[PDB]
């Protein structure tokens, strides 16, 4: 069931409702890639999530009470005493660019361990739950290996499990042991885990984990650009925290981890900002050095940072994202529209809580993977309702930088995102009903192929005609 | 069928959802009375949709582009220009008062036509194809008749008819022979038309009226709170207007008046503002006689009027709120809650684009008259589902300011109005299911009585207790 | 000397810089007439101060958190709670037309005393520091005569006096006994006082004012649009209050009131909005009253009220108001302009917090006061500055309504009032610049007449040309 | 003659004024660091005028009017228009990090010439008429040596000349020739240079440097943080321009470089974002390996970018930073300082568009540079004025990286800033009298040493104690 909104809306952006034959020359002209049509010519905008949902009054009246100071900033004083009242947290780095500066906390956590225990570059292995693509290349870039110590029921579809996103307790403990303790620079405990397309970690499991980690004295941080969402999950499914505020929950969850770092742009409702934080003086140092490579990361001073009116919204944000009323609506949503297209034999690899990866393979079996099928539903998509999506297949995988030669793919999936507080039931039964005309006419669907090819990150400009 | 919203939600006004425990001892609190209810007690507020709707992003971003100078101002100019734009009209008089300063045309046009004409003040009678309460009022103040001259088909929920707001043409005619030409100081041509829970008039109607108006040179003026949705009954219902853009029917549709009054609040997509406006220089000296009295109205000087911010903001609205797409969404949402309750077998006595006037009496045939049986539905209806409604019925009524006595009432009415893009089809269930649940317990629910009756408008500050 | 911003400027609207030429066919275009010049093509507009001024990021952020509801409004909620906090009044009713609703109150207390001490509306006077004029013009509409006690030192600028705004603490006891208590329906105190341009009134003269009142139980009105600057005057004049700070000597000088009537387009910093407030139970009749006859004052029921974000706004303009600092720079820069002025030879017939009231007929003594030197020195400023100022002499004097004959002025001045956090030091220089200017080239400005001259309020419209 | 502001002042952030004693006590704890004092305890905070100043009305209003759509946003449109119709250029990447993307275009023109015209890394030299200091360092980080080609009146205080900023023309020709033409990746143009406090560069030299490098075809980089008083000097200074308009001087300058790199919180009056945008396509590749670079610049996919807002409000920004009457201002408040100081008696080693660098060593001779004369002139100034500077000398110049002993400086400056449209004349006068209080008292003044000193960029939370 979708619940009804638990908010009156008060600002809308228009779109236009278009005919099917403007939508048709609309996606030759972009060359079948979605990504090369205009926005206002989306209706549904699917793309993703980050940055893209609506704000609540109270964070869109803060943008205006912004204090500009390069240093001593009341706005970024709010924000702190936030994160201090929210998660716990003493030290606070906002954050500009992407995710939450990990490009800046890995570096430090290396190089502590290194210095304190002697960690070895040559066989430092980080760990987590399910590291997220950028958190990987950040960790990699650095010459650190990753595992992801995720449980046996996380990607199996067959199986229901209330916490998918649970670390696998005993490979975190064989890992650590395997590798050696002054090798594990730092574990990130991903919330909700990017792993099964969204799944969350129970309190429980966070708590066993980090006592591990303590053992070991290994940091612990806390990627958190869904903390909120998570919450909610443990408060629905962990018996133990039932009748537990999503604050109180919060508070609890962020003792199991030494510092945080997340994206701002997805729980916490905003469009921009970040944030890098500490728990207590024991990590001091890891604060201190951290705010000073965030102004010499580059190899000398740059300077940059959230206006005040951003760090004042994030502020608001970070407590409007807690709201369990909200929360509820906005996963309600989301199930509902998996459940729907369920219904109507649509097949997803996986879905979760961060996205439903539909398999356009199975949807259109007569397309071969080098035509893209997955490309091709999208196109459609478009066609038909004027949805966006995003394909994750064989057009995103590309090509062998060393080959040029087509990379294998094991699925041509099509993922569905859905911006915060941005679409209604009404859109998700419009975007339920296209799948089912695809379904219906899909026999009819052409393959792709290019009329213009990019070297490198094709996916975003290529542009391609039907077979 | 309720459409997708033509828009993207960008900003919204958190409302916590309430338990049933919470909502009994409010509604006990504010003595069974909806009116003494806190605004956050209130799931979903369909009081009135009076400048309770939401606007578009330009409409807020234009708030911060004001002009405050006293005369001059660049943000009456760009009113003013809207305007011209979009009724043709060139004299703009903007009101922040109640509806369109009808306090001010009304007695400009009698005296005009007194001094012209030698109007007869104790014969004069002002006409319309129905006037709105307060136009109503303010023509009687100023001791002028009024006759509403609709049609037939009206008021016959029996019948369906496309423009049910329509002018009894002959009836005009027969009405202004009777009354003597000299002696009618002005006709009012409301649009949409508030017979009925909100009907249209057509161009065709209008184009008549304003021949026979103009034939008798008698000053039409349009009460036009509603414009662009009658403007889309228009493209919807008018065959030969179902290829014009609501700018063109709306272009066309202010050639038949010579002036015209709104409330902002509605259709133009704000919470504060009006209009007086004057067609071309035929009408320059009413334009400057209204200008005159708008000052001096108090019977000295006075000054006050619309910041810089919200003439930009309505200079935007009344362009926006002629948005083919929203108006179809707005008037299907409004047919969809209609159908949904007529379905579950919830009577109205009259319902179209304004408001739906459930029959309290029916759907609650055990409670007396004399006990509000429409007051103690709104009251279930919070219970139930936290939903605030008006009681249009005995309550309302009130008693013979000279007998002390209730007065008679002809029905026992619950009002039903949708605040412009504030709520979804997911909460339009939520009412209908709210009915439906209501009308299941219905042989339950108490009439009530006065614990606390003000002399006058009782309805909002009375305090009742169950029978 | 001019105190530094207490502030750092956050948003600017952008006024072109014009040549004197520009200037020279932009007024005559006006037919001499700075009242129908364009905003844009005045520099430094000192036409008002009421509602021109600039708000505070927190004033301008609460816009943007409205509650709409019709009723029950935390944005109501908010405002009543600010005046309860910083004024001690328990009742709030927030007004949006012209000052504080005095057209309410006003009838209601005449009626009141009518009712319960047989009060003679043939020989009923009210009593005033000094009666604004809309205030005045209230009351004699509702049939009342007004007389204003104020001191000898009032209007005599050659003494000095600390608080030439206080009551003529023995007229106003000699009047009631003249009048009888009985017929004296209310007692209006302004703050600051609107005699001699602007003059504070001391807290011991409110004190000794209100003792008078409550001996014969007459209600006591503080019509306080400037309540800010007033508490100001009396930290830095009244020794007593010294230390105090401004939200204290508020809370201590509003107990000596019944009721307040406030326009919140002065020290309220807004641009649009009022209050109409009552202290205690022991006016809650009056608070009753006066709230029904906010809805029926037309004599049927009509509708309007301030957006949910003016309140919210309002609510938060009224505490922004009373900053020390900020008074402190408001004042001393109006000081600063008159100082300047007097310096170069320029004479005021009156002078004070509200404005200054330029000599014209000294400062051009060879044109003939039916040739307007008033309004040929404003014309002449804006030549040469571009500035925009009202003349209070013959022009807006006009003729005998009876006679059509000219009106006898005392005196031809040029009235010179300051937004507030509008403009600066350098534009007070520039100011005093323009004066010394025309004071050089005084001989060589040319007398006005008619050249469309409409039959009242002529001042507004009417176009001239030199003589 | 300070210019007044050509603007009215419409918002205001608030700033409480200080007592002495509190001053007194809040340098100490901020262990005479002015950098670790808060905001809010700041009067006139001159640190730095990147993204600290005003914003104009419609500015603030396009924040919210964003499109925060992932590809196609009409926001990144908007931005993208403004760029072609003001530069000319077809091409924009809009960023969000330190200037305008140097770490970008960079190592992607160095590439570009070492496969076109096998460029040899290892004697490659990029040269400019000053690099700004990040700008240097991304090309040294690089690889990249950098020349600075100035003139010779450049840094001559003695000398005065229209355009200090100019490229000593013969020096970047025999630059280039000594370090073949094969080898020089690019030359920046920066406009108004930061050589000597900030000095403009004639469009007659930007064409002839222009000539220059398109005889060698060596690509050319605008960087324009303050490309609109660049254009302002241009208009003033150089006699051919003397009738154009800022706009056509900008459309005229820009033919004379390939592409543009810009901090939009300059100039472009934003509190965040930036610009890399190419004329025409025969930069094609530049941009495309641009944008591709933009997104995996850390070796991998990244996502970020301004929202929708900020690009509306950069769109805006552009043009209202081109203002001419808003140019003229600016730059005069910022030569009326300077007059001022001079007057006193108070040195400069070098004064221009962008800063004053006060010689804190002449003013203070008394204190040993090691004892940093330059902060302790910054916290004296914070004493008496509430002024907040930052000290450019021994302190900020830190110790040897090898050899832990203090650098040698050759002299002890405090840097004086002014953010946009924030502050007025008297808050100059203000800074001129406390520099006059300072002079007076100067003997009295203490020098500093550490009590808390981190190993790196120290002078940003480095705790000292007077000697
Ligand atoms: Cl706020
Ligand atoms: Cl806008
Ligand atoms: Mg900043
Ligand atoms: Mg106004
Ligand atoms: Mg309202
Ligand atoms: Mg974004």
């Amino acid at each position: 069931k979708h619940l009804p909104e638990p908010f009156r809306i008060r600002v809308i952006e228009p779109v236009k409702r278009t005919t099917r034959a403007y939508r048709e020359e609309a996606i030759i002209k972009s060359g079948m890639n979605p990504f090369l049509l205009d926005s206002e010519d989306v209706f549904i905008d699917l793309l993703t999530d980050s940055g893209t949902g609506a704000v609540t009054q109270s964070m869109q009246a803060a943008m205006m009470r912004g204090d500009e100071a390069f240093s001593g900033s009341r706005s970024y004083y709010a924000l702190a005493e936030s994160v201090k009242n929210i998660f716990g947290y003493q030290y606070t780095i906002p954050t500009h660019q992407g995710r939450g500066a990990e490009q800046i906390y890995i570096p430090v956590l290396i190089k502590k361990r290194e210095q304190e225990k002697g960690l070895d570059r040559s066989k430092m292995v980080a760990f987590s739950n399910y590291f997220f693509d950028t958190t990987q290349g950040h960790s990699q870039i650095n010459g650190c290996t990753v595992r992801n110590v995720y449980i046996k029921e996380a990607f199996d579809t067959g199986v229901r499990y209330d916490f998918k996103g649970n670390f696998d307790l005993e490979g975190l403990e064989r890992g650590i042991e395997e590798v050696g303790p002054n090798n594990v620079p730092y574990i990130v405990a991903t919330i909700t885990s990017n792993s099964a397309g969204g799944q969350p970690v129970s309190l429980a499991n966070l708590k066993a984990m980090y006592s591990i980690a303590k053992k070991y004295d290994i940091p612990v941080v806390m990627d958190s650009a869904r903390f909120a969402e998570n919450a909610y999950f443990i408060k629905q499914r962990e018996a133990e925290y039932k009748d537990w505020t999503i604050e109180q929950i919060t508070r609890e969850t962020y003792k199991y981890a030494d510092m945080l770092a997340m994206s701002a742009k997805k729980d916490a409702m905003v469009p921009m900002g970040g944030l890098l934080c500490m728990k207590d003086d024991s990590f001091f140092d890891v604060y201190t050095e951290c705010r000073t490579l965030c102004v010499v990361q580059e190899g000398f001073p740059t300077y940059g940072g959230l206006e005040g009116g951003a760090m004042e919204r994030l502020a608001v944000g970070l407590y409007d994202g807690m709201n369990l009323d909200w929360l509820a609506y906005r996963i309600a949503q989301v199930q509902y529209l998996v459940d729907g297209l369920e219904e109507i034999g649509v097949v997803c690899q996986q879905a979760g809580g961060h996205a439903a990866f539909v398999d356009a393979g199975k949807l259109l079996p007569h397309i071969p993977a080098d035509q893209f099928p997955a490309q091709a539903l999208a196109c459609e998509l478009y066609k038909v309702a004027g949805i966006r999506a995003v394909e994750i297949g064989s057009f995103l995988l590309g090509r062998d930088p060393k080959t040029g030669k087509q990379l294998p793919c094991p699925a041509e999936l099509l993922r569905l995102t859905i911006p915060r507080a941005t679409y209604t039931q009404t859109h998700m039964d419009f975007i339920i009903e296209a799948f089912k005309h695809v379904k219906e006419n899909a026999a009819n669907i052409k393959g792709l192929t290019f009329t213009y090819e990019p070297k490198v990150l094709r996916h975003f400009t290529a542009k391609l005609k039907e077979v």
